[PDB]
Formats: structure tokens, C-alpha cells, sequence
């Protein structure tokens, strides 16, 4: 319920291209990015956490320690310098990225076998599932 712990496979994804767009992410790179499988690895220790979400021309990396603000510079995706700051909300792990783009970060809901992702950024929200392999 507070574990994320685990290798984490994709089975589905709303609104994948209004998140990218709102991020400014290349249009043509962003209808790449809807084609890719992509797996999430959560290696999660205490409060220190490193998340792993790759796919074949593309990965997304970050390490935190919860309740520890961190520089987070997003070089694979939007490249942008944004304060990061992850959280607990209940069983709910939150992270918050100040920076130029409002409403931005992302939530994980634990639900025994499945995570339920939902980024934030701007006016949009992405939805995605993923199931314990
Ligand atoms: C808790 C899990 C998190 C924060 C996972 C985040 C994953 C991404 C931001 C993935 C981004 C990608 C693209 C938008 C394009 C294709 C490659 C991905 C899947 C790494």
C-alpha cells in the first residue's frame, strides 16, 4: 500500500500526447513515444527511492529521498530545471516540481497488485495503469 517496490508493467495510458504537449515535448517525437513499450522499476528503501521507467529510445531516471526537496533537471524530457519535492499524502506518494510549469508532478496509488500513475503539467492530466510482473 506504501510499497512500490517492484518491475511494473504498462496496461494502459490516457492522455499520454495532451501531458507530452503540455510539457512541449517535440511533436514528432511525442507520436514515437505513443509506439514505445515502456516498463517502470521502482527500487524503493526506506525514504530513498530510484525509479527507472524505460523503453527502446528512451528512459526516464530519477532517484529522491522522500521529504528531501532535490534539483531536478528533466535533460530526457523537457529539459527543464524544476524543484522537486516527493512526498506522502496518506498512502499516496506525491511529488511536486516547482518550476515555470504550474499543476506539475505526478501521484502513485498503490493498489496491491496495481499502480495507478496520474502526471500532472499545466491543464492536463495523464493516466496510466501498470501491473507487478
Ligand atoms: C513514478 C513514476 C514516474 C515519475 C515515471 C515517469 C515516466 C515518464 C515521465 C516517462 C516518459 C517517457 C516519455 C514521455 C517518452 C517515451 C519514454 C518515456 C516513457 C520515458
Amino acid at each position: 500500500t506504501r510499497d512500490a517496490n517492484g518491475t511494473w508493467e504498462m496496461e494502459s495510458n490516457e492522455n499520454f500526447e495532451g501531458w507530452m504537449k503540455a510539457l512541449d515535448i517535440d511533436f514528432a517525437l511525442r507520436k514515437i513515444a505513443v509506439r514505445l513499450t515502456q516498463t517502470l522499476v521502482i527500487d524503493q528503501d526506506g525514504d530513498n527511492f530510484k525509479v527507472k521507467c524505460t523503453s527502446t529510445f528512451w528512459n526516464y531516471d530519477v532517484d529522491f529521498t522522500v521529504g528531501v526537496e532535490f534539483d531536478e533537471y528533466t535533460k530526457s524530457l523537457d529539459n527543464r530545471h524544476v524543484k522537486a519535492l516527493v512526498t506522502w499524502e496518506g498512502d499516496v506518494l506525491v511529488c511536486v516540481q516547482k518550476g515555470e510549469k504550474e499543476n506539475r508532478g505526478w501521484k502513485k496509488w498503490i493498489e496491491g497488485d496495481k499502480l495507478y500513475l496520474e502526471l500532472t503539467c499545466g491543464d492536463q492530466v495523464c493516466r496510466q495503469v501498470f501491473k507487478k510482473k
